[PDB]
């Protein structure tokens, strides 16, 4: 029942924290109020983060998202909608980062991360990573520049995490 039980993070700034952990494992440990899904505009939750989250919900996320699309239609790249977080969190903020492999502009990551400012505390993946084709370190840099609320970022990427740590040490 206690929520937002975030621990073991590296605080990169007063707003942005990072941990090297699987986001579903971390949702179970932290019991967040808000989880971010790395969605596409059609809320088709397959592949990368979206598939992992939807699987963790036994497809409940997809069912709700289908109903949303039926009534409201697709999102816009850089946009978001707030839906149930099902068994992962109270709320899920579905945020659409640009897909560089679909030729979408990487600058749309600013708009995408601005959505995080609508919730006070969030557990999130880096947006536009995996086959969305953005280099995760660049996605992190935009997040740090843009997000003003408290975001806890879960990355399952040892290479990235150890570089982020090196950058933090260099900046002290």
């Amino acid at each position: 029942e206690p929520v937002n039980q975030f621990t073991g993070y590296l605080k990169l700034t007063d707003n942005v924290a990072i941990k090297c952990v699987d986001i579903v494992k971390e949702a179970q440990s932290a019991n967040p109020m808000v989880i971010v899904n790395a969605a596409n505009i059609h809320l088709k939750h397959g592949g990368g983060v979206a598939g992992a989250l939807n699987k963790a919900t036994n497809g409940a996320m997809q069912k709700e998202s289908d109903d949303y699309i039926k009534l409201n239609g697709p999102l816009t790249v850089g946009g978001s909608c707030l839906l149930s977080g099902h068994n992962l969190a109270k709320k899920c903020l579905h945020v659409v980062g640009p897909n560089l492999n679909a030729g979408e502009d990487i600058q749309l990551l600013k708009a995408a991360y601005e959505n995080f400012n609508s919730q006070d505390i969030l557990l999130a993946p880096l947006l536009s990573a995996g086959i969305f084709g953005a280099k995760p370190l660049q996605s992190l840099q935009v997040c740090v520049q843009t997000v003003r609320t408290q975001v806890y970022i879960a990355v399952n990427d040892k290479a990235l995490y150890e570089q982020v740590v090196m950058d933090y040490l260099d900046n002290l």
